[PDB]
């Protein structure tokens, strides 16, 4: 298993333009195209995101391509920020793919904002960690994923996934 695999089981694979479970105009694997409300606004933000006229559906290949971006972009945003790097740095492989996952979803902003449960990882203290990530909208908005997200941390192994 590794990051990719991870992902396309946490969020499907859809062609077509769909709303996220946010309500949120997105396509492919989980890449968002608008918070806006309008069908219009997210069929032009898909157009100058693949290069040409979508009219809302994409090949296999453009979601693909769509994913391996925005996975390398969660990677350098990790990298980038003085509040994420230092937890990256500090986690085994498993581990950093769990944290990958948590910005790919929320945001670098978003999870930077879990001041206590990173200081936790960064710490090594597993089970409390999981206890303290349990305790957010995220988790309760979105149990299934999270607990996946969360049984990685706690346990460094990809049992959850398989
Ligand atoms: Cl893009
Ligand atoms: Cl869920």
């Amino acid at each position: 298993m590794n990051i990719f695999e991870m992902l396309r089981i946490d969020e499907g694979l859809r062609l077509k333009i769909y709303k996220d479970t946010e309500g949120y105009y997105t396509i492919g694997i989980g890449h968002l195209l608008t918070k806006s409300p309008s069908l219009n606004a997210a069929k032009s933000e898909l157009d100058k995101a693949i290069g040409r006229n979508t009219n809302g559906v994409i090949t296999k290949d453009e979601a693909e391509k769509l994913f391996n971006q925005d996975v390398d972009s969660a990677v350098r945003g990790i990298l980038r920020n003085a509040k994420l790097k230092p937890v990256y740095d500090s986690l085994d492989a498993v581990r950093r793919a769990a944290l990958i996952n948590m910005v790919f979803q929320m945001g670098e902003t978003g999870v930077a904002g879990f001041t206590n449960s990173l200081r936790m990882l960064q710490q090594k203290r597993w089970d409390e960690a999981a206890v303290n990530l349990a305790k957010s909208r995220w988790y309760n908005q979105t149990p299934n994923r999270a607990k996946r997200v969360i049984t990685t941390f706690r346990t460094g192994t990809w049992d959850a996934y398989k």
